[PDB]
Protein backbone atom coordinates (compact mmCIF):
# COMPACT_ATOMS: atom_id res chain seq x y z
CA UNK A 1 0.00 0.00 0.00
CA UNK A 2 1.56 3.52 -0.89
CA UNK A 3 0.65 6.02 0.90
CA UNK A 4 -0.20 10.43 -0.09
CA UNK A 5 2.78 11.97 1.35
CA UNK A 6 1.98 15.73 0.56
CA UNK A 7 5.71 17.54 -0.91
CA UNK A 8 4.68 21.51 -0.86
CA UNK A 9 2.60 23.77 1.71
CA UNK A 10 0.36 25.30 -0.79
CA UNK A 11 -0.82 21.78 -2.17
CA UNK A 12 -1.29 20.49 1.54
CA UNK A 13 -3.44 23.77 2.26
CA UNK A 14 -5.77 23.21 -0.94
CA UNK A 15 -5.83 19.82 0.14
CA UNK A 16 -6.92 20.15 3.30
CA UNK A 17 -9.36 23.00 2.87
CA UNK A 18 -11.32 20.95 0.33
CA UNK A 19 -11.83 18.71 2.57
CA UNK A 20 -12.98 21.31 5.96
CA UNK A 21 -15.32 22.38 3.12
CA UNK A 22 -17.35 19.44 2.80
CA UNK A 23 -17.37 17.73 6.74
CA UNK A 24 -20.59 19.97 7.60
CA UNK A 25 -19.29 20.08 11.19
CA UNK A 26 -22.42 21.58 13.27
CA UNK A 27 -21.73 24.78 15.46
CA UNK A 28 -21.21 22.34 18.55
CA UNK A 29 -18.81 20.37 16.79
CA UNK A 30 -16.74 23.47 15.69
CA UNK A 31 -17.04 25.20 19.04
CA UNK A 32 -15.17 21.88 20.84
CA UNK A 33 -12.57 21.91 17.65
CA UNK A 34 -11.62 25.36 18.72
CA UNK A 35 -11.21 24.66 22.01
CA UNK A 36 -9.33 21.71 21.89
CA UNK A 37 -6.89 23.88 19.65
CA UNK A 38 -6.58 25.91 22.47
CA UNK A 39 -6.62 23.17 25.41
CA UNK A 40 -5.19 20.46 23.60
CA UNK A 41 -2.24 19.42 26.51
CA UNK A 42 -5.17 19.97 29.66
CA UNK A 43 -7.32 17.23 27.46
CA UNK A 44 -4.99 14.97 25.72
CA UNK A 45 -3.47 14.86 30.00
CA UNK A 46 -6.43 14.20 31.43
CA UNK A 47 -7.53 11.35 29.13
CA UNK A 48 -3.87 9.79 29.59
CA UNK A 49 -3.68 10.38 33.17
CA UNK A 50 -7.60 8.39 33.45
CA UNK A 51 -6.86 5.79 30.41
CA UNK A 52 -9.94 7.03 28.75
CA UNK A 53 -12.33 6.85 30.98
CA UNK A 54 -14.16 10.43 31.03
CA UNK A 55 -16.77 9.86 33.82
CA UNK A 56 -15.00 12.13 36.49
CA UNK A 57 -14.50 15.16 34.41
CA UNK A 58 -16.07 18.04 34.40
CA UNK A 59 -19.42 18.37 32.60
CA UNK A 60 -18.24 20.47 30.27
CA UNK A 61 -14.88 18.44 29.37
CA UNK A 62 -17.37 15.25 29.37
CA UNK A 63 -19.50 17.24 25.99
CA UNK A 64 -16.64 18.66 24.17
CA UNK A 65 -14.82 14.95 24.42
CA UNK A 66 -18.53 13.49 22.78
CA UNK A 67 -18.60 15.92 20.28
CA UNK A 68 -14.88 16.10 19.42
CA UNK A 69 -15.62 11.72 19.27
CA UNK A 70 -18.84 12.69 17.38
CA UNK A 71 -17.20 14.71 15.00
CA UNK A 72 -15.05 11.86 13.10
CA UNK A 73 -18.34 10.58 11.87
CA UNK A 74 -18.08 13.01 9.70
CA UNK A 75 -14.27 13.30 9.24
CA UNK A 76 -12.22 10.39 7.24
CA UNK A 77 -9.21 10.43 4.85
CA UNK A 78 -10.04 9.81 1.08
CA UNK A 79 -6.96 8.38 0.66
CA UNK A 80 -3.62 6.87 2.07
CA UNK A 81 -1.76 9.11 3.33
CA UNK A 82 1.03 10.19 5.70
CA UNK A 83 0.63 12.86 8.74
CA UNK A 84 3.60 14.11 10.73
CA UNK A 85 4.33 14.85 14.45
CA UNK A 86 7.38 16.33 15.75
CA UNK A 87 7.76 15.35 19.92
CA UNK A 88 9.88 16.13 22.86
CA UNK A 89 11.89 13.29 24.94
CA UNK A 90 9.16 12.77 27.34
CA UNK A 91 6.93 11.03 24.60
CA UNK A 92 9.45 8.05 24.73
CA UNK A 93 8.61 7.47 28.68
CA UNK A 94 9.85 9.62 31.73
CA UNK A 95 13.30 7.87 31.63
CA UNK A 96 14.39 9.74 28.80
CA UNK A 97 13.38 13.14 29.68
CA UNK A 98 16.52 14.51 30.32
CA UNK A 99 18.56 11.66 29.05
CA UNK A 100 17.94 11.65 25.09
CA UNK A 101 19.86 14.21 23.62
CA UNK A 102 24.02 14.96 24.59
CA UNK A 103 25.35 18.19 25.19
CA UNK A 104 26.30 18.67 21.79
CA UNK A 105 22.41 18.53 21.00
CA UNK A 106 23.26 14.98 19.30
CA UNK A 107 20.96 11.85 20.30
CA UNK A 108 22.77 10.21 22.66
CA UNK A 109 23.44 6.20 21.18
CA UNK A 110 22.74 4.54 24.64
CA UNK A 111 18.94 6.24 24.80
CA UNK A 112 18.61 5.58 21.41
CA UNK A 113 19.26 1.83 21.79
CA UNK A 114 16.74 1.87 24.77
CA UNK A 115 14.13 3.74 22.72
CA UNK A 116 14.58 1.28 19.94
CA UNK A 117 14.31 -1.95 22.58
CA UNK A 118 11.46 -0.30 23.98
CA UNK A 119 9.33 0.79 20.84
CA UNK A 120 10.30 -1.45 17.55
CA UNK A 121 8.12 -3.60 16.23
CA UNK A 122 5.34 -2.77 18.77
CA UNK A 123 2.12 -1.38 19.63
CA UNK A 124 1.23 1.57 21.05
CA UNK A 125 -2.30 2.62 22.31
CA UNK A 126 -2.81 6.54 22.91
CA UNK A 127 -5.73 7.97 25.19
CA UNK A 128 -5.59 11.64 24.13
CA UNK A 129 -6.16 12.55 20.51
CA UNK A 130 -3.46 12.58 18.23
CA UNK A 131 -2.68 16.12 16.76
CA UNK A 132 -0.73 15.57 13.49
CA UNK A 133 0.85 17.84 10.82
CA UNK A 134 0.11 17.30 6.66
CA UNK A 135 3.77 17.75 5.98
CA UNK A 136 7.05 18.57 8.64
CA UNK A 137 6.41 21.94 9.61
CA UNK A 138 8.52 24.44 10.67
CA UNK A 139 7.03 24.88 14.40
CA UNK A 140 7.75 21.31 15.76
CA UNK A 141 10.02 19.68 12.84
CA UNK A 142 13.22 20.61 15.09
CA UNK A 143 12.32 18.92 17.82
CA UNK A 144 14.68 15.71 18.78
CA UNK A 145 11.40 13.16 17.50
CA UNK A 146 9.80 13.09 14.08
CA UNK A 147 7.03 10.30 13.44
CA UNK A 148 5.33 9.68 10.16
CA UNK A 149 2.02 7.78 10.33
CA UNK A 150 1.05 5.90 7.65
CA UNK A 151 -2.94 6.44 7.78
CA UNK A 152 -5.54 4.11 5.76
CA UNK A 153 -8.14 5.18 3.22
CA UNK A 154 -11.20 5.56 5.21
CA UNK A 155 -10.01 6.21 8.54
CA UNK A 156 -11.04 9.08 10.63
CA UNK A 157 -8.95 11.63 10.26
CA UNK A 158 -9.87 15.35 9.81
CA UNK A 159 -8.18 18.79 8.53
CA UNK A 160 -9.27 21.24 11.26
CA UNK A 161 -6.46 23.64 10.62
CA UNK A 162 -9.08 26.34 9.23
CA UNK A 163 -10.98 27.16 12.86
CA UNK A 164 -7.80 26.28 14.54
CA UNK A 165 -7.17 28.98 16.91
CA UNK A 166 -3.10 29.08 15.64
CA UNK A 167 -1.60 29.09 12.21
CA UNK A 168 1.23 27.36 10.27
CA UNK A 169 0.28 23.71 11.15
CA UNK A 170 -1.51 21.93 8.80
CA UNK A 171 -3.54 20.58 11.33
CA UNK A 172 -4.61 17.03 10.48
CA UNK A 173 -6.67 15.52 13.90
CA UNK A 174 -7.03 11.90 14.75
CA UNK A 175 -9.36 9.78 17.57
CA UNK A 176 -8.22 9.58 20.76
CA UNK A 177 -7.86 5.97 21.84
CA UNK A 178 -5.95 4.97 18.30
CA UNK A 179 -3.00 2.53 18.34
CA UNK A 180 -0.36 2.79 16.13
CA UNK A 181 2.84 0.08 15.32
CA UNK A 182 6.53 1.13 15.19
CA UNK A 183 7.66 -0.02 11.97
CA UNK A 184 11.24 1.72 12.20
CA UNK A 185 13.22 3.99 14.27
CA UNK A 186 16.37 5.19 12.97
CA UNK A 187 18.64 8.05 13.78
CA UNK A 188 18.97 10.83 11.09
CA UNK A 189 21.47 11.88 9.17
CA UNK A 190 23.48 14.70 11.32
CA UNK A 191 22.56 12.17 14.44
CA UNK A 192 20.26 15.00 16.14
CA UNK A 193 16.42 13.17 15.45
CA UNK A 194 14.74 10.06 16.30
CA UNK A 195 12.87 9.28 12.85
CA UNK A 196 9.99 6.94 13.94
CA UNK A 197 8.14 5.47 10.73
CA UNK A 198 4.51 4.16 12.10
CA UNK A 199 1.47 2.37 10.92
CA UNK A 200 -2.10 3.76 12.11
CA UNK A 201 -4.39 0.91 12.86
CA UNK A 202 -7.71 2.93 14.28
CA UNK A 203 -9.46 4.10 17.64
CA UNK A 204 -11.98 1.94 19.21
CA UNK A 205 -13.85 5.07 19.93
CA UNK A 206 -16.69 5.12 17.81
CA UNK A 207 -19.90 6.02 18.70
CA UNK A 208 -22.56 5.84 16.13
N1 LIG B 1 3.48 18.06 17.75
C1 LIG B 1 3.01 18.22 16.52
O1 LIG B 1 3.62 17.75 15.58
C2 LIG B 1 1.73 18.97 16.26
C3 LIG B 1 1.13 18.88 15.00
C4 LIG B 1 -0.04 19.59 14.76
C5 LIG B 1 -0.59 20.37 15.77
N2 LIG B 1 0.00 20.44 16.96
C6 LIG B 1 1.13 19.77 17.23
Amino acid sequence: NTYQEFTNIDQAKAWGNAQYKKYGLSKSEKEAIVSYTKSASEINGKLRQNKGVINGFPSNLIKQVELLDKSFNKMKTPENIMLFRGDDPAYLGTEFQNTLLNSNGTINKTAFEKAKAKFLNKDRLEYGYISTSLMNVSQFAGRPIITKFKVAKGSKAGYIDPISAFAGQLEMLLPRHSTYHIDDMRLSSDGKQIIITATMMGTAINPK
